[PDB]
């Protein structure tokens, strides 16, 4: 019976600590100018004259890149198809690897589009450079090269941004 439980036990004290004041803002900034100069010479060299060297029609396109020999080749070959008739053909071509890249020209109205089939390499360089040259000679022939496309298996570039060249005089 009866009961008496009795406390004491209650903190009281006031809390405070509070201390940050400063700040930042000084060395690392500007940037040396880079030195820079130019001048060169190029050594010229006269044109020696001789006779020219014997030469014949080369054995499929093979030749170096960037020489017109091989653009003209290229030409010349497709105006030979467009002379029988066809029209898709194969072809042996460097890299090596590649063995023989297929070549189908469209025919439609006056107007004809070339289709390859060869993978990305400096190659595409001088030979897509020999397409508006192809034009001239088809044109000659009186078709028109109008429409051209590359792809080493198929064609996907789903990609268009260029937003820029905000200028005036």
């Amino acid at each position: 019976h009866m009961a008496s439980d009795d406390r004491a036990t209650g903190p009281a004290l006031t809390p405070l600590v509070v201390a940050a004041a400063a700040t930042s803002a000084k060395v690392e900034v500007d940037s040396p100018p880079a030195p820079v100069t130019h001048g060169a010479a190029m050594p010229t060299l006269s044109s020696a004259t001789a006779q020219p060297l014997p030469v014949a029609s080369a054995p499929v396109l093979s030749a170096p890149l960037g020489s017109h020999e091989w653009q003209q080749t290229f030409s010349q070959q497709v105006m030979l198809f467009t002379r029988q008739g066809q029209q898709s053909a194969q072809l042996r071509l460097h890299p090596e690897e590649l063995g023989q890249v297929h070549i189908s020209l469209k025919l439609d109205d006056n107007q004809a589009q070339l289709q390859m089939v060869s993978p990305h390499s400096h190659v595409r360089a001088a030979l897509e450079a020999a397409l508006p040259m192809l034009r001239t000679q088809l044109a000659e022939s009186g078709i028109q090269l109008g429409q051209s496309s590359i792809s080493s298996e198929s064609f996907a570039g789903q990609q268009q941004s260029s937003s820029q060249q905000q200028s005036s005089r």
